């Protein structure tokens, strides 16, 4: 049986590297910070190292480490993400923006030395050049939301579909339909959860002494859904 949860008892350094290409607009992002799974807390600062980010920062939040969610003790059995550590899992998404293009993402989330690394490739396709995304018409925030997890038995992993309602500056909402799949890298044992959900809150800010295009992010992720019974 897996022990991987024992790697997340303290505060763990995080590194995030993303290479992106949306409608031929290429960019890279690097982020560094730390994760504290006992509180379900992530704090990171992201830099667009290629200059100007050509999509809004909120559209990348879900893409830029669910092994740091807080699973309550009566749910430790359903924590797929930590069970696959330190060898990691692959996280793959298709994010379809309604009436606009779609991202396709593939990430490896795994330990490299003492650091939890999230290394991502993103390709974006069929976007409108003066849409809400390439046009930079989204507000700089991310609503709190719940996303349901279900086990993916045939692939030895988990899967999840969920909506993100980005806020447009005119007051409308730009919907981002997420289809997600995770599968382990190593061949060790992994926990296949019962149906539950993750509850997420996000606070986006700016660093006063940072001249480059960037995002300061505080995020909390907490697992819920499994009924407390007779125990």
């Amino acid at each position: 049986v897996s022990k991987g949860e024992e790697l997340f008892t303290g505060v763990v350094p995080i590194l995030v590297e993303l290479d992106g290409d949306v409608n031929g607009h290429k960019f890279s992002v690097r982020g560094e910070g730390e994760g504290d799974a006992t509180n379900g807390k992530l704090t990171l600062k992201f830099i667009c190292t290629t200059g100007k980010l050509p999509v809004p920062w909120p559209t990348l939040v879900t893409t830029l480490v669910l092994c740091f969610a807080r699973y309550p003790d009566h749910m430790k059995q359903h924590d797929f993400f930590k069970s696959a550590m330190p060898e990691g899992y692959v996280q793959e998404r298709t994010i379809s923006f309604k009436d606009d293009g779609y991202y396709k993402t593939r990430a490896e989330v795994k330990f490299e030395g003492d650091t939890l690394v999230n290394r991502i490739e993103l390709k974006g396709i069929d976007f409108k050049e003066d849409g809400n995304i390439l046009g930079h018409k989204l507000e700089y925030n991310q609503n709190s939301h719940n996303a349901y997890i279900t086990a993916d038995k045939q692939k030895n992993g988990i899967k999840s579909n969920f909506k993100i309602r980005h806020n447009v500056e005119d007051g409308s909402v730009q919907l981002a339909d997420h289809y997600q799949q995770n599968t382990p890298i190593g061949d060790g044992p992994v926990l296949l959860p019962d149906n539950h959900y993750l509850s997420t809150q996000n606070a986006l800010s700016k660093d006063p002494n940072e001249k480059r295009d960037h995002m300061v992010l505080l995020e909390f992720v907490t697992a819920a859904g499994i009924t407390l019974g007779m125990d």
